[PDB]
């Protein structure tokens, strides 16, 4: 697969051309680097509506690699942020460092 590409989380390509037509739903999608090997470690995503304040939203039971993350709800901050972790799964502790992933908007509704 080319380069080696890490785990990186970005957006998905929404607008005229999102499938049906959500009046508001997101789109995601990440992904790791090199096949790895086994598995078994567990990958939450964040998401915190942007704006005067906010409470950061956490998401779980999301695997190592989404095709087509797909959220919904997110009406009440103009600018929307989302971050990605991962850890073991039966041996927690780290956590790793909340990867550091983007920031854009989202629905207009």
């Amino acid at each position: 697969g080319s380069s080696l590409e890490p785990p990186m989380l970005q957006a998905l390509d929404i607008g005229p051309d999102v499938v049906s037509h959500q009046p508001g739903c997101l789109w995601l999608s990440w992904k790791p680097w090199k096949p790895s090997e086994y598995m078994e470690q567990e990958c939450e995503l964040r998401y915190q509506p942007q704006l005067k304040g906010a409470n950061w939203t956490l998401v779980f039971h999301l695997p190592s690699s989404k095709d087509q993350f797909e959220l919904c709800g997110l009406h009440q901050a103009p600018v929307y942020t989302l971050q990605m972790r991962c850890i073991r799964s039966s041996l927690p502790g780290f956590w790793s460092p909340w990867s550091p992933g983007l920031q854009l908007r989202p629905t207009m509704k």
